[PDB]
């Protein structure tokens, strides 16, 4: 079953190799300097300045997502709504009383930095929260321009880079980011089951909210910074994670966004001469292809088609849902050899 | 390193094996096959009566924890503790705003039923909260009794697995347990990373708070009992979960029962012998041994000291803070090979 779902992604022999490795403890030094050298190496990609905190929660991308806002001392929190993932942020402040506000854009067309900026003119801002790259359309969101509206209205900027990190050009510091967040299992091509997070020092301030034990970055900062003990962590996941982004960094994310953003081309050209049509209006995104299916064929019945001819590939979400082929190519998703496999099994899979 | 702390536990080969599987999506027809068969498993361990839910949480058993409280409607909670991990399940409710009501035992000794019987007289409870086995102090709770008089009560027996479900006899239903838990990493000796669960129907229909998003046992159920999008799982762990509840069944409790009380017994004796002495009072937990160490010995010296033999052991945990030694008996931790290098490693380090 090739695995082109935009999420979780392929993972490479010597990632889940890595799984294999003798158990220990959670507190074992060992492990402790596993977890220090993840932290080195999550930063290099992050690049998140001083003071700040690294870690790897023991959950999925949501629990991450979660972390940057059920710890915020408060609201009001400007959600940047424009895709399914970004709908979650704001249920999830809603949820915590952060008291949202949402600013939404068409689905399929990218989040607009001068209705941003008017927006922050309108009232003040503890947080303004935007997803990187919005999986649910496969638009790229301008964070750089958006983190510095952030940062001159005064507010803390929080950005979901699970589409992003360690495929696309990213930088905390540069994109004025004070929380990001990505799954394992997203471009770090790792098995699913951890969280990569930073909150930067000013993130960390505001960060005196307390309503949940498990997800407190206080208790988690213990573990990972002081080594001491917080809850038990998934040992195994920690080895192949470390081993993942060794991989990624190996290769640099230059060469990464490159992989993805031929493919992408090439695919598309290839879909278009099967009828099919790109579903963003404008501001792609690199590593998710999201597209629209020939009129009359149906996209979930597409899907289920594919499955059965060997690809696994994911139908729309949120507002797309029944609408699109949503295309992985995140880490090893990015691959020529994996997309001609994909438009064989297409092809088997439009003539039924 | 042999790992024999009281959590996590060595890995059978059969069960770390089963993270070298394919990888898949979440939402993988194959992987929501596994999903059922690990809740066939786990109920048959849990016993949870008709209608509940059961299901394995994407964290390690603090998740696990959490999840059986943040979901409760409304306090007050009367919490008995007599160790650490009773403790953080007060340190939750009272987060959570769950007025918990705390009932202190000595740690060392096992929670009194005819004391709980007068306090759920002076009030009452929503929910009566209760450790199976506190791995802290190495005592095993009388769990059958104190569910009676929580029935009696009509408070919700919330129940604390983690030493105790996959190696001694346990039955939601006999014991009137509404919520039980454990993680993967315990007695069922797979790898950290999940944490099964188990809520009855009438847990379920008083779980209406809304405090987590990732925590919410509606949205899991959403994705355990309709293949719903909850978030994305970690597939490998359930790979290899499910090989650990199937190696617990083809043994039988009973029998797992038996083989952690014969280690117990006679790793007792030998650290007897040598000048160690038990910590637990009355009522200790088979799976959890807890000792004091020799005259002139220092606990937490002789952990490290240990290590350096190529032996992980833990020290104390809250009350038994520097106080102990705790060894564990879980899953492949209850073993004679084992604990032979465990006794020639630890003559080496007293030796010194
Ligand atoms: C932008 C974005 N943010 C957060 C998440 C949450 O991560 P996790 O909890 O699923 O680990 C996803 C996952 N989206 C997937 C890959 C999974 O449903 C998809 O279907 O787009 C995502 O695309
Ligand atoms: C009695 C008890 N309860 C809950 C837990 C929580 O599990 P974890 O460390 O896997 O989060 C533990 C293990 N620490 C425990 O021993």
């Amino acid at each position: 079953m090739l695995l082109l779902t935009p999420g979780p992604t392929p993972i490479p022999e010597r990632v889940q190799k890595a799984l294999l490795r003798p158990m220990r403890g959670h507190l074992d030094p060992e492990v402790l300097r596993v977890n220090r050298a993840i932290q080195e190496r999550l930063a290099a990609l992050f690049d998140p300045g001083e003071g700040a905190l690294v870690a790897a929660l023991a959950g999925s991308g949501s629990l991450g997502m979660e972390a940057g806002l059920a710890n915020l001392d408060r609201g009001p929190v400007l959600v940047l709504v424009n895709g399914a993932f970004s709908q979650r942020v704001a249920e999830m402040a809603a949820l915590h009383g952060l008291d949202p506000e949402v600013l939404d854009f068409p689905p399929g067309e990218p989040v607009d930095p001068e209705a941003v900026a008017r927006a922050l003119k309108r009232r003040r801002y503890r947080m303004v929260a935007l997803v990187h790259g919005e999986t649910s359309t496969g638009v790229l969101n301008p964070a750089e321009a958006i983190g510095a509206l952030a940062k001159e209205a005064g507010a803390l900027f929080f950005l979901d880079a699970v589409t992003t990190l360690g495929m696309l050009p990213f930088s905390m510091r540069a994109m004025g980011v004070d929380y990001a967040f990505t799954g394992s299992q997203k471009c770090l091509s790792a098995p699913p089951g951890l969280a990569p997070i930073a909150a930067s020092l000013e993130a960390r301030k505001a960060f005196t909210g307390k309503r949940g034990w498990y997800l407190d970055l206080a208790r988690v900062a213990e573990h990972w910074e002081r080594g001491g003990y917080h809850h038990t962590t998934p040992v195994l996941l920690h080895y192949a994670l470390l081993e993942a982004l060794d991989l990624v960094l190996e290769e640099g994310v230059a060469a990464r966004e490159r992989r993805a953003r031929e493919v992408y081309a090439w695919v598309l050209e290839e879909l278009k001469a099967r009828g099919f049509r790109p579903y963003p209006k404008a501001s792609p995104l690199p590593t998710v292809l999201v597209v629209r299916p020939p009129e009359g064929v149906d996209a979930d019945r597409l899907v289920r088609a594919l499955y059965a001819e060997g690809v696994a590939v994911a139908g729309g979400i949120g507002p797309t849902r029944g609408q699109v082929l949503r295309l992985g190519l995140m880490g090893e998703g990015a691959r020529r050899e994996a997309y001609q496999a994909f438009l064989k099994a297409l092809d088997r899979a439009l003539a039924l």
